[PDB]
């Protein structure tokens, strides 16, 4: 953490966490959370088996998408829980622009990618709190409580994955909203 | 102003759940209400704890059990994190940061929980530095679950070969409490 002092403007790249951790998408919720608890890191980058960055696992994603399934954490691969596609902003974004992105999506952290598209870090509300106005911080906090990230289907990439519940309120599957797509997970 | 008592900004319209409610049912309540902090009461009306997202990630997931098989009494922050209603927001901030919390209960003189106060509530009256402090402490520190029997030891996780929490045991050698 490079000390920089408060400034109205600030390039995300300069304040993001370059020492982020990446986990495989088949990692269980149990094993992923062990990593979070151990490192006191509540945001992990998720890659598929070919090295593609496919999502981001956060605390809220676990509370919103894992718990409702009502299964043991060692029985659910994080691919079914992570925010996907991976939430992200460009490394040259000002903190203000990053704030707007997080708020628009109800997030409190996202990945940062460089021009060629590589994930170079993770930026959180904590990171941003040193530069954002108090009003901007409250906005992100309120948006995170009230809004949920829109997860897109990995099969057609266009449809929105919506939850399908049963009589117990359990999430049986998340189903692609795309009429032309028949995907469920 | 340089002053503002928490009672004025707290949320007096909060949700309370029984301590035998499963993590599954408690989370469904939180998800449906978009309120990620519940006050927990026992079967005798006593406020015994506060269930937060972090308490679930730290004290539920590691047990590797279905959400409907674990009662929140074993997950919630306990003893209940709290501040008096006459506390200045700066004092509430110090309390949260000292405890690695982002929210806590507010009690009146008699001692009953009258509301819940969150970082979002405080964000409108705290300095930028204090807000950052609370965020840093919530990430770096975790609430200390003081032992209810000896009152001085702290309940520590006891793991099996898989790294699963079997029980939380008091750190006090002179004490034999565990849950
Ligand atoms: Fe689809
Ligand atoms: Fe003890």
């Amino acid at each position: 953490l490079v000390p920089r002092g408060g400034h109205m403007f600030m390039r995300v790249e300069k304040i993001m966490n370059s020492n982020f951790k990446t986990v495989n998408w088949n990692t269980t919720v149990f094993d992923a959370v062990k990593i979070m608890n151990e490192n006191h890191l509540y945001g992990l980058v998720v890659k598929d088996d070919n090295g593609n960055d496919v999502g981001l696992l956060s605390e809220r994603s676990i509370i919103k998408r894992f718990i409702p399934r009502n299964k043991k954490p060692d029985e659910v691969p994080i691919r079914l829980v992570m925010r996907k596609p991976i939430p992200k902003v460009k490394s040259d974004y000002d903190v203000k622009d990053v704030a707007a992105y997080l708020s628009e999506n109800g997030l409190e952290r996202c990945a940062v990618v460089d021009d060629p598209g590589r994930v170079v870090g993770i930026v959180t509300l904590t990171d941003l709190s040193r530069y954002l106005s108090r009003a901007s911080i409250t906005d992100i906090l309120l948006s995170h409580r009230t809004k949920d990230y829109q997860h897109l289907c990995p099969k057609c990439g266009v449809g929105v994955l919506e939850p399908v519940y049963n009589e117990k309120g359990e999430i049986k599957v998340f189903r692609c909203s795309n009429p032309a797509c028949d995907y469920e997970e």
